[PDB]
């Protein structure tokens, strides 16, 4: 409705979070205007040492970016036979991919590191596909789900707990004992949960997975203030349908991101290790967002809203979840070289001498170092 | 504003009842929360013998199942010759088991071409993307003075679109005297928006050639196939193409004695049921792990089962036999039974806790269909 | 809330306007029924002589018209090759009838080329997918310091330049402050539209065309001698409409002359006149007028999409555009149905006989243009 016509922007940092004999989960409110007008909401999943975080699906699209951790997670597609004993050809994930969890497909993570992994997932809850609304859901097949979004309520079991044990029995063809074993009423390990001794095992095939990390394959590269490296559906067709695309910036000491913009995607920046200045700017010049942001914290920018960050004294590292699946942007440096400069002239009352400076002067690179 | 955001799902029956000249209209409130939360409407038509349906067209797509009956039904698509000695344009026969799609903004007449009347179920897609105006359902009717199918829009007049045209205006714009245009406003018209038309029509006793319609119901099924349980058809774009520009598709199951319908959900796309034949246990739960809906469903009533919510059906001992819609040219859902044999082993021994022996159990037993017996 | 269950509808009238140095923006208030219904808002800009609209851009397309006047727009696609001392992109000229399109968050400059003000109708298709903010419009200003071009959003107006620091912004573009300074336009009244004394000498997915006329009879597909013809303007003939789901279709109407009754199955419509005046008739779905009066040259009506619109030119004839929120919005007239209905339909449909019926069917020729 107006759910963009904010006047101030907030770094926001979850407002829930579930302890787990297996890892931990923290969830951002989806209420908060900031992400209300993104129309989306993040959650920070943290899985401990050997974390395994339980099926389950979502009405939505999610885009995980693994930024610190290893692990290996399995889908459970429908017709795809299990080609990988009968289970679907698990994949092993490493820190710095992405992935794009398909909506109300089931998935299951399981760590194989000793460092505990931490990820974190865009829930795309108004894109496209999803059919109900904005409060997120989760549908666990296992455990006793311990609520991870209380604004959807304002107990919580899995979905086999919601049939008698007598029904699940003759459907899976198995005595009661077992279904119980599927309600799982007793357990109470919450969502995530560890695999004791280890683990065994040491469209069906659009590559979901792709490392974002890799300095090989970016946009821009600054010695001097970093380089920021972007995933789309150029690369990534798959993104093509849950729209959705992201990149991962990386500013050195006092590195500047030129005045950007983004056309047709609105944003949402998550500081993954530093600390920063960021400035956001909507239509009357205002500084709707004018201040620090480190680590563990999370930025909306409102689509054609204009923003410009520079790396701390400590330097800053960030990744961004935009929702298009090729999203596009511009930095201001680059729009003076597409206006004439009589134009240019004309609008900020400058001579020939200012225009053919802004120009010619200074690198064809978003990324400034001053 | 919640949409989805409900506890408990309620089996819902005709609303709103039309009592036309050779037909009758029965229509289920769109304010439901229920129907709200799939973001569409259902209206039943039944047409009497010899009853014609006027034409009409509405701001969205329709998908409708003559479940029992027969005739013939013409759709005025502009720009389609009259290729198919009168000068119509080629009209299409429909018998129960089949699904028709009526395009948004396309007008259609409906004839009963049998002695028994006919009876079909349409699902109105208002909430597509291709309805522009809003979420209440509208029909534009081109002839008599019909009632308020759906009296909820409206919160009783009506008429054609022709009735708020003045014949002068009219007999004009339609080179036409003021008669003949004067009677295009169907000012008498009391047979409403369905006319029995006692004699019958000697006619009958891409875009224009796109077939719309096709059945479901015949044994031609291949989908899923248990003979202890029953069987189910399916009818979405990779059969249907047209259905793609509609986005909609639906499913016809049949489940005989102790028919058990092993748990399962729709992976992207809202399903209504509409029960042709038959009575049953329906249960649906949603992402907490209760039940939202738990009890007897008997032909005639209708529910909806919201995208990723997990239900599960269980025919009497007379069986259940029934149509889904489902908002979405491809809807693709599965069931547990194929999730267990699809995630590897030692991952299902540490959830719901169980060992390597009963673990094997749910991967290797039974019939590899989602329709299972006792 | 419903929106589009107007009772009556009514001839929406330029409710503001931004008097600006070197020209004029006028905008249709976003809060009517009647204009929320269709989700659009339309803004009728005029740019005097050596007139220049300061770059800008909206999260959403735009669709314009020119309606009078000459002059040239620039666009500042990102990641273009600037083919042409001065290195500038693609600058692209504009005459009077051209129907122009602007993709969202590119920044776009229009100057009048000629001596007579430029005129033009844009529509700004706030409803549409590709704006993930909300309903209310925006422009983004890259230059000057713009007043409300919209104040129903704002119950001054600096640039986005505004809002940065001379100094940051001195440094993210390397140059004195002094540079930096003016780049926020501090002390500028001129406004979003400017006046370049002297002219410019300048004037005098980077391909995929834009713009295109439509006022010329070429793009003609109904001429009526006696009652004006029909220009259509949609995704067939300008493909990048394709991407903004917008089609533009114009309307010459002579003395007299009638568009028999007809309909848009797949799209709304917001009808501007640009020439002339007349009769309108809208039709609702409960066979009721909700709209039926006089329309000059000079007013804004919205057509709700499968309504039913009808409309008789005036003394003066009566040319006016017609937006339609569809890359190729698809309309039919009723008398165009009879003759595909059969011949024993429409007659137990109305009540007609062989003669009656076949009067429709036959003596209704083939046109939705017919002269009374
Ligand atoms: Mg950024
Ligand atoms: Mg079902
Ligand atoms: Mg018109």
């Amino acid at each position: 409705f107006n759910e963009c016509q904010l006047n101030n922007l907030n770094a926001l940092e979850p407002d829930h979070r579930v302890e787990s004999e297996g890892g931990l989960i923290e969830t951002w409110n989806s209420q908060h205007p900031e992400l209300q007008c993104a129309g989306v909401t993040v959650s920070k999943r943290t899985l401990n040492r050997n974390g395994l975080h339980l099926p389950s699906y979502s009405p939505y699209p999610q885009m995980i970016i693994v930024v610190q951790g290893k692990g290996a997670i399995g889908f459970a597609f429908p017709g795809c036979p299990e080609t990988f004993d009968s289970h679907q050809k698990i994949r092993h994930f490493n820190e710095g991919d992405v992935l794009v969890i398909p909506p109300g497909v089931p998935y299951w993570t399981y760590n194989t590191g000793d460092e505990p992994v931490v990820a974190i997932s865009l829930l795309d809850t108004s894109n496209f596909n999803n059919q109900l609304d904005q409060n997120p859901r989760v549908f666990y097949l296992a455990g006793n789900p311990d609520i991870e979004h209380p604004e959807t309520m304002q107990e919580g079991g899995s979905v086999l707990s919601g049939f008698s044990k007598h029904f699940l029995a003759q459907s899976f063809n198995t005595n009661e004992d077992t279904a119980e074993k599927l309600r799982s009423p007793d357990d109470e390990r919450k969502q995530i949960v560890t695999v004791e001794g280890g683990l065994s095992v040491i469209i069906c095939t659009m590559k979901l997975h792709e490392n974002i990390a890799r300095p090989s394959r970016a946009d821009f590269y600054n010695p001097k203030a970093g380089r920021i490296s972007t995933l789309n559906s150029l690369t990534l067709p798959a993104l093509r349908q849950f729209g959705l695309s992201a990149q991962y910036v990386v500013l050195y000491r006092n590195g500047i991101y030129s005045p950007h913009w983004n056309l047709n995607a609105n944003s949402v920046i998550y500081v993954t290790r530093g600390k920063g200045r960021v400035r956001v700017v909507n239509c009357q010049g205002n500084a709707v967002f004018d201040g620090e942001l480190r680590r563990g914290q999370l930025l909306v920018v409102p689509q054609n809203f204009v923003v410009a960050e520079q790396g701390g004294e400590q330097g800053l590292e960030y990744v961004v979840f935009k929702t298009h699946h090729n999203a596009v942007s511009s930095y201001i440096k680059d729009v003076f070289r597409a206006i004439p400069s009589e134009v240019l002239s004309n609008s900020y009352n400058l001579g020939q001498s200012q225009v053919r400076q802004l120009k010619y002067q200074g690198n064809s690179g978003p990324l400034v170092n001053p």
